[PDB]
């Protein structure tokens, strides 16, 4: 019901986005699989919004972004085509998955970010099915992303302990990404907070590797400037730099409830006004 | 089973009394299962001055959690004012901090999806997954919500090799849904814990607000005592409860209520023998007789 | 199981028998599993008669323990009279904690699941967790239960990460179930164990009405052999309880069993010769206990 | 199960139907018929009550105070303390006749036999392990006399810790709850052999309240093994002295002089078996002596 | 892919050397243990490679072997028995795995050479499953011998401070041993250097003991010449007997790296030659040992 | 970790191509992670040139190690001419026992296993056997194998009733492995020690060829001060390096390196200098001589 | 996570380098320079020996570009400091940590102890690895003598093993590049013939001299409440004859303590307050 709603609302987006659509046709298990697929509507964050990753957002403009929607221009050697895995890994709270919004915002290619609920199915056989509908719909509707959020639970570590249907579904999974590099605007991408849970062979899958680490000096001045934007903040009386410098170790989620948290306390008396700037002292009094 | 689902339909019933908005939406069959785990304010009997003691606490869990969640009207003038993605009750067991969640549960006006490990986890394949993702979907729907999921470091335990596929799953699953792609309106995850250190350093991370509930001092454990004795006879006289408080050492608010419980009872026997055969004001030495020092 | 399930089937019909308001509550399939484990005063043949030496700690388990939990009129005038959340049964072994459990059992009106681990845990997934969530159910449905497990330092273990998925995750939804957000009516989980400091502090603070069954004293040790030598001949002149009570330091109540099952035994070897001959007891004089225990 | 335990699980449920007739109507599920497979028919054991020299009063005190109290409940059924133990523990040094005991408890008491292992106790899987444990203890509730033999004990039934794994724990809990909790068994003994009698925990040890300490023999306890050892063998009339040889075997226990009377009727035999391996005699103190230390 | 091959190939071995073995069945953890089971061609040392233990191998062929591979010829008295175990102990290097060798070649009884790596897992009850079926093959393996080498490290002395899983492994194999159930015609052989390691249920389970201590001078002879066979030696200058006296304390090891090291000389003018493309001596000899 | 399996994977690539003919081998798990232990030539920057003062324990460990090991063909005319089944490099340290093993890592052309002592531990039960199982099978497979175990007289320890459980089923699996029933191939297992005697008697006797690596004398002190002192740019009329070899009394081949580390940073230190804002002569190497 | 941040500020070639859980702990220890708050000039009396020490050890380690004309001029396997205690080892080693530019990893013997089995041998191996993955690494065990003691037959297993792994893996197969040992302890007779070879520069930080006593003295009570003309530092320094530098710490915060008995109450310090604290 409301599936098969969300289901034939994404297929008139998308055919509302891309022409090429009106003639292409479908059957049960893709027409499941579009609920998983995002449009950058609903996703309210673009490029912009990430600070601290300049240099990693230039790296993916010249490998993620520009050969997957300009493959003409990336054209001159054959193997100039854009990778078939990236792994936007790091410790948790870097970005990573901002990096996977913006991705959908700004690049012109779908982004199918399936869920495991979807992919995994309690009838034997049938959760192959939903792969291979993955797969030939990422085909089919040639500009995407196969976005695989947290690599490390499914292809994991393998081993004999694990269930048959799931070694079933690593294979297979194995067995269409073999495909999948022949394809032309096709790619899958994953976005993990550890790396050793990752399969060995499925870490050779994705043949593209990013390093989103816990942000620097100079990365934290970024965060805290991109994180206190159309923000009514004050001048002499506030700097960012010895607050960037005191909040050592710090992710940029932890400046995310820091930037957040320390400006009700600024704002408790202003908010008590309608309950019934920020200082240099807020954000220092919660560390 | 027949009794579940009319639980189910009894708590879809309470919600669309509590807010007639949710009227004219639907639900999946996971997410109607995960229904069964919603906590209404009837339920919870225990009330934000039920718990004494954590007074700053109770402050702090109400401008810097509730009130963000609660009325977005007014914290929407900067839209960084937002409530947290997380809210962990941690500290020593024996505090009230799942008496924080019920007083939370029943008067802050939110949805309270009290979610067990049990309603969880699924036998059968990829279900828990579906589970998870309804459980999201529900609170998405429920605008206001908040899930709490009591003992958290078990669920959110930290990964390892030994960890089932399923769990791994599970995990990974809750993360995607918690943060990130396709991102929740105003829906908390809150947890309570006793290990804090059990938990996943992403997990802990998607818990960024977290209350540390410790063990009460002297006059938390005066204000606790003086909690729990509400609604019994006193002494004018001969009651101490400040030289309790002071004897109480390392006493937590279960503890105290043990105590309280057993200098009640041996404060009544001779009430309690009469009335069984067909109060009394408490005193000090009642207390301090089951007090070791 | 086809014996599984008529053993739920006669509990179940045991417990309307004894209950007759539970007849339109019903339970699903894992609270039927659960039904199993119900023991009925019929299956316990221990009174609280029969136990000795503990009767001071008998009387305040009574009182703060069976008839707040039982007696809900009686203690309703104060909020504070209740029955504990747990009821902890610590000690060395042999002193009579079980024994308290089975005279509990018989004697108490409340419903008794004495559940055991191995019902517990299961090999499938999360199996287990929906095992102890409707054994918590069904204390509820019943309203005055008892939830006893016997070891309970095991079950109740303290938590590592060591620990298996299932265990942990075990023992969280005990403890949400035990003291969480919903609220249990009557129900209390009573354990009996030997290590009490192996048990977790959550779990110890969920057992706040804990007894000492300590090794029994001089006078104690009396007790309790008197309470064994019952429906027994003894002697009147010759034989002296006091002097075995003094002679017996150290010996737990299980000692003493055992002590009186070899005295009488030794009192019977000329009876049950005569006996199995075929296929009158002599009286029990302390020279019989007095040989058996080298002092 | 696999095809082999299936097969030896059918036989030992007929031969407990063909010994005791009344258990037909008795129906076990999965768990209980993977403990069939460790029941030990009299058939099994090849050895007599009277193939055990040394222990006669040893014997007799496991007889009176054990077997009869439980095999014959009609007799004793005139005192509430002429009952059964709920355990006995046979301990002492090893190589005295500990095991010799159980051979001939699993023979000729009259109960049937659980000689379990920890091989079939242990399972990888979580929660199966108690769950055998369960069903051994109500297998033995439904073979109403019954004997359940953990040959070396100590390491089943080890002191607890906080060290030991959970699934050894949960499972020497569940042990502890079935051998002595609520719903007690009606004729279920549990009899355990040992040579670390000081591993065992507190509690099993307290549910193992008949302990018979298999000592190191004496003497007249080597004379009387000894002979029965050399028994049904030629032996001689004038030149074997066979308290030569027991006042001779200082320290010696059961299972040395067993060896030692192999090795001396070995080179009794040698000149006899050197021609028979081509194509006995009577045994000597010369030969028991030869192989001696004095 | 490599183990179960292995388990293949000794159950393909084991059936052509006793056809009787065809109609058998295993356990899964009993085909696991047959990827230890040690085939005579395997082997390549006999008892004629050892020297020196001449009484001691007809002492392990008499009262060990033939009563183990000839029950026929010792069934008339029931005391003529194979012992329930074997101990080789000694020094280390004096030939306790050379008369394994020797046992598992020789003697027409199916070998079991375990280690420790197939019978220790990680999983719970595991290795006490692992003894188990070792047990039960070698039961079905009816003339069996199941080798233990280094037994001081398998049957050490139970201490409290031992591992659950080792305890109940090593109570396992007492159990399977001398319990009630049992063997028929299994015998377990253990080399080992520390005796006094082992516990003493498991010594007292081991009632054949051999000691196999360091060589006297004629066993000394008698090994050298051994480890000499193939060799030219010498005609007037060799003398095996100032030698084999002058080996005091030699060990079997002390004199086959010897017989080793006095090679590598005497050919070396032989091998310095053929690496670019002789009789011995007793001063050969000599050049290594110290008097 | 990511890294060590790629680790293995290196190796394992470059032992196939060292040898062609390793190809249908396949490797179990414990042997792969075994795999990581690998040295293979080109990982290691010294050869048997680069030691001096060993010039006869060269040879004599070249004519009873290498060549009965690498080269089988020319010793097979007599059994007695097989490679030992171990080998040990003992003495006082600093003498060059690494230096040895080094060059045997490189030249020998045999595969390599050094493994260290964390590889074969394993926190989780009868891993640490199967990781030793699965080491002495890997160098079966890859059949002219030396096992080299740097301070093999804490791995080879003397068995004690007070050693671990599983330190104690470790040492016996190795024991076994090494000379039991089952013969190994072309593995020596070679190990370098400062205590000799805490080694076990029958580890001892599995390592029968014994090399002493003792201290240097006049001339050796002389050579490994030439083999040191290469590539450096000496005094041509000032220098004597017999005087610095006499005065050097007692003094091992890392003290003679140390020394001529530091002869030469005060030599060119003035060079160094003006490098941020060399003639070595003896005098340099008798100021920190005594 | 703090310490990770400020390895990758300073010098962002390290974030490349991808690490393990052990390597994590080893990461625990690493001692970066925002922690320590005393240099090279807060060491007085000293001034050949800080020469010597830098010469020798900062300037081979952390510039061999400038060091490159031989392959003999690279930096130490590893430097022992001993010498009497309380002399000045501890700040030799904070302020090589500080002015070094290298990574300080000061690692404890209880760190690397673990509960479980062969734990503590991987917790070696990775902060071996981790000191090897950052090439200008120092890693800096405190009393050495307690960790790298003489191995004895009577050693314990694990740390026996602990030991000869260190050994290996300090001078071994697979030569560390860069890889630096710092070693501070007072008794250098404890340490094993081994690892006093793999510590081959050694540095006597013994009791200081007449003339160290008055660096010593002067570097100490710098910008203080020093007597104008009243202070006869060289009289102090003739007076206390084999004093430590430790003991110097304690006569001049007593002095202080006396003469801000009036400000506590509240440069009056003299030679009669310095006299009035020594024999
Ligand atoms: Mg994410
Ligand atoms: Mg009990
Ligand atoms: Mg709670
Ligand atoms: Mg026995
Ligand atoms: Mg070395
Ligand atoms: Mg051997
Ligand atoms: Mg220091």
């Amino acid at each position: 019901r409301e599936s098969k709603a969300k289901q034939s609302l994404q297929w008139e987006k998308l055919v509302k986005r891309s022409p090429a659509l009106a003639e292409v046709t479908l059957d049960a298990y893709e027409r499941t699989i579009l609920s998983s697929i995002v449009t950058p509507d609903e996703i309210n964050i673009t490029f912009q919004d990430i600070g601290g990753l300049d240099p990693l957002i230039s790296d993916l403009h010249e490998s993620v972004i520009y050969p997957l929607m300009m493959p003409e221009v990336y054209s001159n050697s054959p193997l100039l085509q854009a990778p078939s895995g990236v792994l936007l890994y790091g410790p948790p709270g870097c970005g990573k998955t901002m990096l996977a919004k913006a991705l959908a915002k700004e690049s012109g290619a779908n982004f199918i970010s399936i869920r495991m609920s979807s992919i995994m199915d309690k009838w034997y056989g049938e959760s192959n099915k939903i792969v291979d509908a993955m797969f030939s719909l990422a085909n089919k509707l040639q500009p995407c992303i196969i976005f695989i959020d947290q690599i490390d639970s499914f292809l994991r570590e393998r081993s004999s302990t694990d269930h048959e249907v799931t070694a079933t579904l690593k294979a297979e999974f194995m067995t269409l990404w073999d495909g999948l590099l022949n394809n032309g605007r096709v790619m899958i991408i994953g976005a993990t907070n550890r790396i050793n849970d990752i399969d060995d062979a499925f870490l050779r899958r994705l043949p593209k590797r990013f390093l989103v680490s816990l942000p620097g000096s100079d990365q934290r001045y970024k965060i805290l400037s991109v994180l206190l934007k159309d923000t009514k903040l004050d001048e002499d009386e506030f700097d960012l730099q010895l607050i960037a410098d005191n909040t050592k170790g710090f992710s940029g989620s932890d400046l995310k409830e820091l930037c957040r948290e320390a400006a009700l306390d600024a704002a408790k008396e202003y908010i008590k006004q309608k309950r019934q700037p920020l200082k240099t002292k807020d954000f220092t009094k919660k560390l």
